[PDB]
């Protein structure tokens, strides 16, 4: 029983993590094979950041400036590239431990494992949601940039993220591995704030039928409704509207359970309107949006790697 | 910034996690040096567990009898001893990958990361405060016996924490490394029943400085308490004790906030009575009491 936050273990992730220095700016790579991957805000200036001209600064250096470091070991760099945000670093040594790994774009509302590290050593991990506005609210503090987050696929660990600023808000952005950034941020020092949030209702239901499997049964109600009644609902406290593959989605747990989509959208439906009467939900006074449908399988069906 | 409830990464741990099978019950174990600790009755069948007898038991088995699985290289059980509610199996060969490790015996209130396993490979990894009952709110399926808390002390980790059994109340209880139980429950299928809990003081106000020194400074006002006068209020819901010793741990991060800790105890002491004004602080409507406030330092002091 009992349900928490629950992270992928982080061992196949901790063995390819490295220090990646350029001048006297350093932070986080991650070591796959023979190539490290990297944030290529690395061979930036404090100076450079005003207006980067990354093509043009990445050729004046060459691969004696970049030092590379694999825990106390010393990894000779022989070739410097650039896919869109992120800087590869081909190297003399592959990784003896480098996982099954895949590189994987996530979509807005899906989960991941954010393995945090400093001076290329982890440091502390735990569960993200890339919010509907393409951030996330992390944990990160100077030196966290190349911290990547990852799911593990059965026997594949998907790359989806690595981290490469703090927004003004206080919230996180980043890129995937193939170096596109999730939302409309730049990495440069100028004005960007994030849009309006949304709440992921879709995984505020998996999260109601997690607190059934669990014994919480106070919020369910006699009642059903429509898709559209309940988005009716759902657009009035900035909820995501329910699509109909949501309902698809929710359908192992409505099995599990017993209970229809549709009956817990109404259920959740009055506890939007009429709040959630003081009291908890698997220990939490508001609703939780950051577990996926997969992410209650997962942890309520004992899934392992 | 930012403030989520992390745990320590895994690596290390994951390397020592096996899987013990006796006849029909299988369950994780730990391997450090020639060593495969595991909870006892992984020698019992059900119909034992009713009134089981371990010492006997153990005299009705052998090395033969206790298979341990490395991932899928069969370690070859050597020797079989029992410590408390432990048991230890010596095993043929050293497990190439054990950490520098301790094994300690933590306080109510302080916390640990779990690695849940099944079968001998990790599952997830949380973080957990051991309850002033003596619990812990885990999550936890069957066969997650021998899944094991720990903290990592720089370069050290220190076991603290394996899983035995889950209670009617849909808690967790377990045994320190050296086999003996946290709180006064038993691996037997008797009647037991976790004391009523109790809220951990000391963990909110290191929560509510994280709140500040994170930006959410709405909770603050400042009245002027007392130690012993907060504490009155306190015990009527439910919180346990403030003493000075914890005072004096809060100390750092009453420092870094420059809020002296009894003045946060007032604005405690009134959010205890009026209410959350249907506010948050860093995304909670309750006051979190899983955190200690190492765990605030650790995580606002970028620890590796
Ligand atoms: N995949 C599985 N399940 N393999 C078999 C392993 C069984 C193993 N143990 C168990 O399942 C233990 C056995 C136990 C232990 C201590 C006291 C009394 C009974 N079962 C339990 O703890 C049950 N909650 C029974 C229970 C209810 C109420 C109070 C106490 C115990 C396990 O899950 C840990
Ligand atoms: C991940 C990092 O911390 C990294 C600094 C590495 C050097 N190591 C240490 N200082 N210990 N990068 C940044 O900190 C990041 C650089 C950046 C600037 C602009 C865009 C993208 C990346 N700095 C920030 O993100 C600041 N928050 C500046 C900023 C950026 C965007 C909007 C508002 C402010």
């Amino acid at each position: 029983s009992g349900f928490r936050k629950m992270a992928f273990p982080s061992g196949k992730v901790e063995g390819c993590m490295v220090q990646v220095t350029c001048g006297t700016t350093t932070l986080n790579g991650l070591w796959l094979d023979d190539v490290v991957y990297c944030p290529r805000h690395v061979i930036c200036t404090s100076e450079d950041m005003l207006n980067p001209n990354y093509e043009d600064l990445l050729i004046r250096k060459s691969n004696h400036n970049f030092l590379v470091q694999a825990g106390n070991v010393q990894l000779r760099v022989i070739g410097h590239s650039m896919q869109n945000c992120v800087l590869k670093l081909k190297v003399d040594t592959a990784n003896p431990k480098t996982p099954k790994y895949k590189f994987v774009r996530i979509q807005p509302g899906q989960t991941f494992s954010v393995l945090a590290c400093y001076n290329g050593s982890p440091s502390g991990v735990y569960q993200c949601a890339m919010r509907p506005n393409f951030t996330i609210k992390g944990s990160f503090l100077n030196g966290s940039c190349g911290s990547v987050g990852f799911n593990i696929d059965y026997d594949c660990v998907s790359f989806c993220y690595m981290h490469h600023m703090e927004l003004p808000t206080g919230v996180h952005a980043g890129t995937d591995l193939e170096g596109n950034f999730y939302g409309p941020f730049v990495d440069r020092q100028t004005a960007q704030a994030a849009g309006t949030d949304t709440t992921i209702t879709v995984n505020v239901l998996a999260w109601l039928y997690a607190a059934v499997i669990n014994g919480d049964r106070w919020f369910l109600n006699r009642f059903t409704t429509t898709l559209n009644d309940f988005n009716l609902v759902a657009m009035k406290y900035n909820y995501e509207p329910l699509t109909q593959d949501h309902v698809d989605i929710l359908g192992p747990l409505s099995a599990q359970t017993g209970i229809a989509v549709l009956d817990m959208c109404a259920s959740l439906k009055e506890l939007l309107q009429n709040g959630m009467n003081g009291r908890t939900i698997l220990g939490s006074a508001l609703l939780e949006d950051e577990f996926t449908p997969f992410d209650v399988v997962r942890q309520c069906s004992g899934v392992t790697f």
